[PDB]
DNA sequence: CTGGGTTAAACCCAG
DNA sequence: CTGGGTTAAACCCAG
């Protein structure tokens, strides 16, 4: 069981968008979106049908050892302090993100945003917040989605095995 | 007894700094101001040989009433609240302005702004602060210096009679 | 409302 | 430290 990313996000084509602009920030698109057929970052679970759900969240795009970036992930579907999670379909085993977008938290913010990303506990390659204190070291212009997968447990109902977290190609701040 | 601006400031020489830079904020030349002579405002006091203070801050460029204008003016000698405030020589009768700098608020903080310049009471032309509610309406890139001259009363110590506000040429936020 | 240019606010380099 | 360009943050116009 791991997960695969299909449809890796096209790495310049959204503007991240501050919390002062009240916008909806967007979606991100795909690779290959196309003119006539758009397309979305997608995900696929393999070696195993089930319950799964799936937390997205903004890792820098900086070493094998990504760090929580900063950056909050804004969207109609699953958003909630900056992290996104969603429940994959059980049996095709695979989730489309077409309402992602990126808000970007301006240095000023960078440290009370990653003081909020810990008590969440959202810390997929477990690097800790020793980045908060060095706030200029981060890149406020790129990023990477994570996905964390977990697995329906043995306790009904509680998504408890953790699948590795895989990390997209580098997103980078259009314009 | 008037006031006469004897050396005007010059519109475009001095770049307007917002307290978040943390500088002195400079000093504005005079128009005349040379190569190998530098200048600075000046004001003459006529008709009167005696004790007087003079109170500078920033007004509207904006109509014959100007308002007080949000930005400070800060300064080694004599700028408090962005108010600025000196006692003119007795005898010559003037003053020169050679540390005299112009500190601009921000749109976010143009109202607490106004907001103090009237605890202060500084309102040359009795024009009350009704422009505060209304932000945007505040040209931040213009201001003209506002000279407002006290003569020495019958109460000795006391600046009581005020001599009518003068107004200066329009300064212009340079670049 | 959205994309994306423009102004304003911060920041920072060179002298 | 100063002048003044540049980036970042806000804002806003056109479609």
């Amino acid at each position: 069981p791991y997960v695969e990313i299909t449809e890796q996000p096209h790495p310049k084509a959204l503007r991240f968008r501050y919390e002062c602009e009240g916008r909806s920030a967007g979606s991100i698109p795909g690779v290959n979106t196309t003119a006539e057929q758009k397309t979305f970052p997608s995900i696929q679970v393999h070696g195993y049908r089930g319950r799964a759900v799936v937390v997205v969240s903004c890792v820098t795009k900086e070493g094998p050892e990504h760090k929580p970036h900063p950056h909050n992930l804004v969207g109609k579907e699953g958003c909630k302090k900056g992290v996104c999670t969603v429940e994959i379909n059980s049996t095709t085993m695979s989730y489309t993100f077409n309402n992602l977008g990126i808000q970007c938290v301006k240095k000023k913010d960078v440290e009370e945003a990653l003081r909020l990303r810990q008590e969440i506990r959202v810390d997929p390659f477990r690097t800790g917040f020793g980045h908060a204190k060095e706030p200029g070291s981060i890149d406020l212009n790129a990023v990477r989605l994570c996905f964390q997968v977990f697995l329906e447990g043995q306790q009904r109902g509680r998504f408890t095995e953790p699948l590795t977290p895989v990390v997209s190609d580098i997103i980078y701040d259009k314009k």
